[PDB]
Formats: C-alpha cells, structure tokens, sequence
C-alpha cells in the first residue's frame, strides 16, 4: 500500500506511512482478512497520524455485530518481533495515540496488536513533559497486546472511558463508554510520564478484567507515575451529584503483575489515585529503587497479590482515607505501606510505635509467628522475638481509625509474671457458672457471688493469714502490736470462750 | 486442499471443509511439516466433522515415538488471529468436537492450536440445551491452546479420560487414558452449557498440570456450569469396588486463573463436583454477578489461590462433606464459602453465629487483625473491632465437624474484666513448679498443694479479712452478730489467752 | 542459505547447518530484518556449533545502541511450532549451547527465540553425565523464550554472569556481566542434569526479573537438579574479600512457576544453593514424586508464592543457616520445609515435637485455625483440634535459633483449668493502676502493693477461713487441735475481750 521504512534518525525525516497503514487496515476490514503484516524493513516506519485498528469511523458505540454476538470491524496488526519492527510516531497533540482501539464494548473484536514498538520521533528530555500515547484502549474488550515495546511518550498504555452514551439526555453516565477485559503480556514501557493510565471523563466506572503479566515499567525519575487511576471530574460539572463513590474509576478484578524500576534520586511516583478505587485486584509486583505511593482523598487500592522491593517505599496521603471501607489506603497480602505511628492515647501503645501486619510467614525474622506442634502431643503457639518488652496484647480498635488508635485491653507480659487489664480496673476470673473471684477498685479482693465462695478447705489449708494488725498461724492468733487490739466489741460481743487454762495471762 | 470460506449465516449453507482439513492434516503429518495454516478468508469455514489434529486413526494408546521420547504424529493448527479466522462447526452429535487431541499420553506431541474460533452453525437458545464440543483433550499432554474463541456449545473445553487400557483384562483402571499438562492461555468461552468439563469414564484419575491463564468464561444464565469435575460411574458397573476415593476425577496441581461472569436472575452455577476432588490447585479467579457452588457428596475443592467477586456467592452441598480430609467443601487463601451457622450446643457460640476465616489482612475492615509493634519496644497484638461483645475466645473443634461445633474453652471478655472458663469449672492459675491457687466447684477457693501456700506476709499484709460472721481488721476481731459466736469449742479448745485487761467486759 | 533438514537418527549423520544458520543470522542483522525462519522440514536440522542470536563477535559489553536506548544487534529465531521443527545439537564441549544470548545488558534487544526444540544428537544415559546447554543467557535482557522444548542436555536453561568488565583493573566485580529480566513461557525441559542454572563467575550478582510461567521440568532421577543457584568462587581467588554476601548469586524478584516431576527411587534433587540467595521471589510450584532441597552453607531461598506436591519432600542443609536474615533455609506462603524438632530445653516443647507454620487456612485439617464471628454478637476465636494436650502456648524465641529453641512462657491448657507460667514463678494479675495479687516463690499469696488490698467486704463476704491450725466460720473461731493453740502472746498481747458469758469454759 505504498508504505516504506526509510526513517532517518539523524534528520528526523522520512516517508509518512500513516495513510498507507490506514489503507491497509481498510482493505483488510473490507475483505474480512482481519490482519495486517508489517515486516522489519531497513529502518522504522514513520507515522504521523493515529491508527484506529478498527477503521476510520469506528470511534464508539456498539460495533457492527454479526449473528454470533461479535464485532466484525477489526484488524490484527502484527510485525516480526518485539524489536524487529520499529514505528517512529510523531503525535499531532498530547493525546494522540500511535495505535488505538475505539468502539464496541461488551463483546470481542478481531482487533489485536503484537510484535512491534511504539517509539517516538522526538525524544523529550526527562526534565520536560512528552506528548503522545503508546497504545490507547477505550470502549474495547478483548484486545490482546503481546510482545511490544513502548518508549518515552506522555502515556504508554491509556485505558479511557471518554464518550458518553448518545441516548442519555438525563445525564446518568451509566450507559456509554467502559473498558474491560484487556490482555497485555510481555510489554515494556520506557520512561513514560504515565506508564499506565486509567482515566474516565464521560463514561462508565468499569475497569474490569484487564490483565498485566510479564511486563516491566520504567518509572520516569523526574516525577513520573508508574500507574495512575483518576477521574478528571468532567461529568461533575454537568451534574454535581455530590456523592463520593458515584464518579470514580472502578479498577476491580484486574491483574497487575508488573516489575517496576524507579529512581533513588528525585522521588519518582509508583501509584497515583485521584477519585478512583482499586478493589479486589491481584498479581505480584516488583519494585527497584525508591518509589512513593500517592493517595489523594479518601480513596484506596486493595489487591490480593503481593509486592516486593529491594528499596524503601514511601507513602503520602492528601486527606483522610475512607476507613469505613478499608483500613489503609494501600493493602496487599504481605504489606500495607501507609503505616502511621500510634496516637498518644494508649498507655502502652505510645507515640513512636508503629503497627505492621503479620506477613503470614515471619519473613522479616523479627515479627511474631504462628506455629503448630506435631508428633504425639499437639498444640498451637504464637511467639515473639526475644527483647519484646510489650509481650502479647489483646487490643481493640474503632471504626474511625483502624490501626492507629488501637486500644490495649489485656497484657500477658514478656516475663510471664502478670496478666494486666491495661485499660480497665477490677479484674478477676470466674468459672463456667460465673462464680469466681477478682479485684474491685484497687482496694478490695472479692468473690463475684456474695457469701458463696470460701477460703480454704480441710483438704487444702492455707497455713496462715497475715494482715496489717493480726496474724493467724501455728503460733496462734496474735496481733502485730502489743495491747491495743481487742477481741470483740462493746456492741458486737463474742459468746463463750473455751480455753484450757481458765485465767488471763 | 479444496477448502473455501463461503459460509452464509442467513441460509446456514456452505462448502463442507472437513475433508479438506483432514487431507491437509494428513499431508502435514506425512511430510513431517507439522503445521497447517488457515487464513481469514471472506467468511467462515464450514466444518461438519471432527478434526483429530493427529490424523485419522490416532484415537488412544501410545503414539508413534521417535528415538527421543516424543510423539511424531501431530499438527500445529493456527490461523490469523483470535477472531480473524472463523470456523462454523455443525456437530453430528452431542459429544462431537470441532477440534480434538486424542492419543499418546506421558510425552509431548507437536499437536497445538491457536488463533481461531470454534463457533456454531446452529445457535441454540439459552433456554434449550446445545450440542457439540469446542475443544476436546483426551490422552494428550502439552497441547497449547492460545488466543482462541469458543461460542455456545454444549462444552467449551472437555478434558476427558475415556478409553481403557487394551492390556487390562482384570479391570484395574490404572493403565490407560489420563490427561495431564495442558496449556490454555487467552481463551474465551461464550455461554456454553459447561465451559470446562473434567470427565473420566474408563481411564485414570489423573488431571495434573493443566493451566488456565488470562481466560474469561461466560456462564450460561439458565443453569449453566462454569466448571464441572465429575465421574460418570461407568467403571463402577464393571467393578463395584465400593471405595470412596478410588473412582474419582483427581484435579490436582492445576492452575485456574479464569474471570467468570454469571447471572443475577436465574441462579447460574459456578462449580459442579460429582465424584471428583480438586486438591492443591492455584490461580486467581474473578466472578461477576451471582453464582453458586454445588458440591455433591463428601467431595471437595481446595486451591492455593484466591477468588474475588463483586456479588453474593451461594453454596449448596448435597451431602456430608468429608471432614476427615478438608474442613469445608470449597477453600481458598481468602475465603471458604460453605459457611454454616454454629450448632446450638456452645453457650457462647449459639445458633445465628457464623464463622469466617481470618482473610490474612483484614480487607473486610470488620474482622480481627494481626499486628507487630516496631521501634524501641516490640510486641504482638491481635485485635478486634469495637462492639465485639464476645471478645477473644480460645476454642476447640472435633474431627467430625471442623467449624460448626466449635467448643469455647477460654474467654477474655471485651471489657477486660473476667477470664472465664466457659466450658469448665474450678479454674485457677499456678506457677512453673505447679503450686498455685484457684477455684473448686463454685464454692471453694483453694491452693493446689495442700498446706503450702500462705495468705499474706509481713512485707505484704492484707489489712482485713471480712467473712459472713467475722471480720478481722484494725478495730480487732469482731463478729457481725452480737453474742452468738464463740471463741473455741467444747471439744476443740484454745490454750492460753494473753490479754492486757484480765477481765471479761 | 544452504540449510537442509536430513538428519538420520539411525546413523547420527547429516548436513551441518551451523554455518547456514550463522550466515542467515548475519544477513538478517546486516539488513535490519531481525528475524530468521526455520521451517519444519522432513527431519531435524543438524547443528554442531553455537548460534549467537546476535551475530559472531557479540559476546559481551554494551551492544550497539541507536538514538533510542536500544540494541540494534539481534535476531528473532522462530520456527513452526513447539515440536514442528527439530534441531539436533552436537555440543563441541560441556558448556556449548545450541542457542545463546550474549552481549548488551541494561536495555532491550531484538534477540528472541520461539517454537522449536533443542534436542541432542547423542542421548546420554541417565546413569552418566551429559554435555551441552539448551539455551544460554548471559549479559542479555528481555530475551523471550516461548513454546520450546529442551531434551537431555547437561543444562537446559543457563543464566550466566561470566565476563568481567574490561575497565575494572582494581577487581571490584561491580561493573560487568549481569543477567536480568528474561521471559520464559511454556518451555519444557526433559531429564537434564541441571534444568535451570543460575551461575556467576566474574560478573555481577544481579539475577532480577527473570520469569518462569507455564513450564514443566523433568528432574533427572540419578541425582538431577531441577534448579541450581551457585557461585563457582572464581572471583574469590582474585580477591579473597572474606565477606559472606559479597560474592553470591542474588536471585531476587524472579518468578518461578514450574511444575516439577521427580523420582521416588533414587533421591533426585529439586533445588541446590551454593553461595547464592533467593530473596523476594514469587510463583506457584508443582512437584510430583519425591524430591529433596539441598542447602550448602548459611544461604537460603525465600518466595512469595506457594508450592504443592503429592509426595514427601525432604530437606538437607550442609551448615548453619543464617538465622539473622531468615528463620529457615526454604520459605513459602504455605510451608517452610526445613522443619527441625525442638531441642531438649523447654519443659513443654520437648524433643520429638516439630514446629510447623500456620498454613493460613487450615488446609491440613489438623492445625489451628483463625475465625471471626459474624451476626449480632462479634468476636475472634483461634482454635485447635481435639486431643491437643498442650493447648495454647505463648512462647518466645532467640535470634540465633528461630523455630527450634522456642521458649514457652504462658500456657492456657486444653481442659481450661489452669493458666500456667511455664518458665517463670510467682505469677499473678493486677489491674490498670498496677495494684493486684499473685504468688511469690511457691509459698506466698501476696498483694502487689503493701497494706492496700483487703480480703472481703461487707457486700461480698467469704463465709469461712480454713488454715492448717485454725478455722473461722459460722461455728466461730476454733483450732484444728485441742488446747495447744493460744490467743495472743506474752510479748504481743491482745487488749480487751468482750464476751457475753464472762467466764472461761
């Protein structure tokens, strides 16, 4: 179709292959041969315009569907290898993607992309901001993107919910654009401003089923964002609708298996949240160099995977996290990074003490551990490292604050000496029926049931009772002081005194 | 080979390409060029018969093996894309697959399939039952199925162990058909009656190593089963062998990473178990809309992954689950759905109370949480939300019933006031040597060792002893009533009384 | 390029296609068409020399990089299918690979390999040692290896850090060869001596981001190693530098999702560690038949995944594991296999008792379990199976030994009768202010604060005090023996005795 690969990096000139690519896509769609091959010629193919991958005129709504509930409009664009074929893209504006998937939502389409590189004509410096998008996905479902490279654009992968439903005059924003179920495997992004961007402007909240696996993301050192989930609030102006979770980007049930590489010099950003929620995600994440997680508002991110980093990971929150839904902003199976020191209210849990979750296997070698006992005798032991002065604590928390503000109730001590009711007085113990004994107001040792429980039996004597002014032992009943303590009283007299001698002194 | 793509959906007529496909497969096998290409012509290829992918006559047993322990019989059938090439399949009967992998077990074969769609000529209504199979896999190992679509068949993926060993006259069912180690990536199934079906009739129990990743399953609303594992009991008739786990489908060490979409109207089914066991599986599962898990008998399913759903998930069990092996029928890292309320036996754990596992990170924001203390002082705290009246309980369970029937032993109370032996009386405490003090039968406070432990010391007095009829304090030793209580007895007399006065009254 | 596929297994003769393959690779590199196609001819292609996949002369250092931070030297070598194309490799020596990736580190290269088999001309017996390498990867990043087979070589996959930096005269070994970020999907290895080998000789410690997924490894029965991570100590001779973790193979943040099949007869090896550390890995592992994990020295392996096996897994350690970093040598989310019986020091935790971690869901049906209570009343219960005589124990551990050597501090008993300070005497309890009561030296029952806490109140009497020689009850104050016990003393006299009678006896 007249496409040649003669891009010259030195002069930044070459043949514009956007028209040839569009003609190839249209011819592939028209004849139902839904695939276009781009061989690895002598140089890169210079492209200045967007490639729709579904043909010009397929920008939104329901695509043309056959009798089998499937979109007929689409092209599988593939090359020769991950770096064998090179596409040099010159974006007309900031949001122009080299490759896009726009149109039919709810069903599969033959649109796919593999084995090539989206890679810029103009390489913007890390100090400045770049323009262009690597791959755009709006209103598309089941669009595989496998074995591709993306380099130094404003956005590497852009999940978008932009268009509003054409039959929505009452502004519900419930029928329209939503992006779900996209497969991205073995994809590299190199120093983009936002490597992955979930954005909704006038579409639905749904971001469901999109999967990342075997991918690496190079976070830009100068304030780059590895992953962003945000709502621009464009539909807020049309309908205020002052409700917190109504206008959000709902990233739920998506897979995030990405190896992140950040910077140890200029505080790069790992995750950015702005009116969006990551709920019930999964996948294992890898981080190198220092990164920080930014949360704006009460919104949060929760995943069923785990992340590991040979680094220090920082966290910044620009508001009060919605504690009525999640304890902390960022959660995983192994760590929850927004760790805040205890507020100065609990006598034991004081300021300067920070809570950290279990980690489920004591990989840190310094935390508590759960163990079972096997062989003959059986039991369960949960243990702490030596030197832990606080010991084992039974505590409680409020709904307003989950981890900070934990109120200690019971303490068992490191040295195994005292069981202490830290926040309550008059502690005691009793049996199944409820009869028992305990303390009362720092002064009394009492039985719970009045005139029921006896001190000592003929089988189990006590051998002595020593009080401040009396002692009852083998020597007899004698006071501590001489001749000041009486036996009986003028109004409360004893009866008969049976003694062997029969005479005082 | 005479194959054309001219299927007409309106009239449901076209050229039958099953013979051309079979001829292409045979020619590929004969010349050892083990690949057949199906381009995306103007329409779908109409197929009426089964494609063996290993040639006609390769239905079971050991395949032809070279000097390198590998099957020589096989074809890699690939097209142009996930939806670029369309195959319209007309099943002769219910169990006829459009594509199959039958034959050699235990080693690899060049059989593979990718980039196409198994998609029906006759679209059965969701009310009625469909006929045909998308992909059949029996007695095959290492058959990759990548980037394919399957639509509205009786079965989408059918793992089968059908044929019995030809050299098995004593009916052991230990040598013969078993399916293991199959790779299924980026595969869609659309409203099939059973999306994935593990079935064994006269073969071995082995279903090992089969992996699902980056796949979505659309569960049929009208009683569709997303995943089924079942034995039809055909070998039970030949040899009764009344043993529970001998004749089962053993789905072990398989990967199940599937995004499920169900229905909120007509109770679709997620997993069905009928004389089969899922043991030591893994993978993360996604569910949307309401689904229910059905378990028939004592059989169970256990996985090392987790599943998440924005929905309510129901569970039905048609018998007593085998508690001697697993606590509940369905288990995961984050949830175990067969949650049954406590039986009305424990005084604390009463009916209307349901147990739920830890969830390992308190993602529900309402459960207990494990925490470590960091910085200077160190300790461990496991805490509960405010309002939990039952507090922290130490309980025990029987082997017959794991979670229901838990017997409470110790209670520590929410308000930090009493340590209660819920199911036992005569509670107490003692030191390392075993000497100590406690209760005895709701009436006695006793030391464990007779005539050993003394009440009070000169260093630590008690200042008073108040009984029902006596009190010993600074005022002296005086009774509660006047002139009825005696000092000594006629048979048990005191000795000498040393008093400063020397005269009564 | 003159390559033909006419290998004869019977005579082990054929045309040597190594020169044709090298010429094809060079021609592909020169014209920037970075892909070479190997169709599935009548037989296997006989190769006697190494294929560089980057051209002859590309053995290390930084590769030729364009203006876009990427290597221009490379070839994507692909065939027709996993077993459609066969390469019969005759290794000149032990370390000769059929396919290799040598050269530029830190950036991506167009080097890739897919859809073929590395498979030997000379099949060595399982008794003897084989020679050759399937795929070698040194100083290469982002080299995908998908859908390939490897058979009976000395090494299947060899990650290597061999070459030292040419500008390193002071022998720091910090600048030079390191292998990171390699993708290996759907790859089979059949009875190799070492299926996967991480080795560093004169390069950096970095082994980061390499991922294994959907792969199976057949461990050789006669002492085969499924996975090895080791340093040969070649740089130790140049610079002694007697530091433990300086010269190691750092396998960190790598994905290990491999289904292992071992042997139940001749003790095959699963993992071998020799001056290397696996830190922060992930992935789910499958094992069949008996395997053993070997650890040499203080080095360890830690992963964020889980492994399952229908077998018994053994563990051998050839030294004292570095407990200052990890508790045990091998750790996972579900198990930690180096389980050693308790040392004979704790009175409760005696020899013959072995600790095992929680497993997070009680999948073993025999261990303790964490549960939440839902519906109206709320609480938390952690429970043990019936018959566990040891009950619930609060214990502590030293840094030198994590699990063995755990010291029991508190016991709560199975029968809910005694709270025992196992390793300490003089146990007691007190309220928030610290005033309370307890034991002291097996003999005394004392209040913590002197002359503060009183025994009994007018509201809560005790009805009796029974000592060895006295009893105070409704009958009065009477001794246990007749006429030997006195009221008062010669030096410590009582005052006035108020009695109704006025006469002794």
């Amino acid at each position: 179709f007249g496409a040649v690969a003669d891009y010259n990096p030195t002069t930044k000139t070459g043949t514009d292959n956007t028209q040839a690519f569009r003609n190839a896509v249209a011819a592939a769609i028209a004849q139902n041969i839904r695939n276009v091959y781009a061989p690895g010629g002598p140089s890169a193919y210079m492209t200045t315009g967007e490639i729709n991958l579904g043909g010009e005129g397929f920008t939104g709504g329901e695509g043309s569907r056959d009798v089998w509930r499937g979109i007929t409009q689409g092209v599988h664009f593939f090359g020769d290898g991950p770096y064998s074929t090179i596409i040099a893209f010159n974006p007309p504006n900031t949001d122009a993607p080299c490759f896009s998937a726009r149109g039919g939502w709810g069903t599969h389409s033959p649109r796919a992309l593999s084995k090539l590189a989206i890679e810029p004509v103009n390489w913007a410096d890390y100090n400045a901001t770049s323009s262009g998008t690597g791959v755009l996905l709006q209103g598309c479902c089941f669009v595989p993107v496998t074995d591709v490279h993306i380099g130094r654009f404003h956005r590497g992968i852009h999940f978008w919910n932009k268009l509003q439903g054409t039959d929505d005059p009452t502004n519900t924003f419930t029928k329209g654009d939503f992006t779900e179920f996209n497969r991205i495997t073995r994809v590299r992004v190199f120093n983009c401003d936002i490597d992955v961007d979930y954005q909704v402007s006038l579409g639905n909240n749904s971001f469901h089923g999109n999967s990342f696996t075997d991918c690496m993301c190079q976070i830009n050192s100068y304030g780059g964002i590895g992953m962003r989930m945000w709502d621009d609030g464009s539909r807020n102006a049309i309908r205020p609708s002052s409700l917190p979770y109504e206008y959000i980007a709902n990233v739920y049930n998506n897979k995030h298996e990405i190896n992140w590489f950040g910077s140890d010099a200029r505080t790069c950003y790992l995750m950015h949240i702005d009116k969006a929620q990551g709920r019930g995600c999964n996948g294992d994440m890898t981080v190198e160099a220092a990164v920080t997680l930014r949360a704006i508002g009460q919104y949060w991110y929760q995943s069923f995977g785990s992340l590991h980093s040979i680094s220090a990971i920082n966290t910044v929150v620009d508001g009060d996290t919605d504690t009525a839904t999640r304890p902390v902003a960022f959660m995983w199976m192994n760590s929850a990074y927004p760790q805040v020191n205890f507020d100065g209210t609990d006598p034991l849990l004081t300021s300067g003490l920070t809570p950290r979750q279990y980690d489920l296997n004591n990989s840190g070698n310094t935390g508590m551990e759960l163990l079972n006992i096997r062989g003959a005798n059986t039991g369960a032991i949960w243990s702490i490292q030596n030197g832990a002065a606080l010991g084992w604590i039974l505590g409680r928390r409020a709904q307003a604050d989950s981890r900070k503000g934990t109120r200690s109730v019971w303490q068992f001590s490191y040295n195994g000496e005292v069981i202490k009711s830290v926040s309550a007085a008059n502690v005691g113990l009793q049996n199944s029926t409820g009869a028992g004994f305990g303390m009362l107001g720092d002064t009394l040792l009492r039985p719970y049931a009045a005139s029921t429980i006896s001190l000592g039996s003929p089988t189990y004597p006590f051998t002595r009772l020593r009080t401040t002014d009396w002692t009852v032992d083998t020597n007899g009943i004698v006071p501590v002081q001489d001749g000041i303590k009486n036996i009986g009283s003028s109004s409360l007299r004893v009866g008969t005194v049976f003694a062997a001698t029969g005479t005082i002194n």
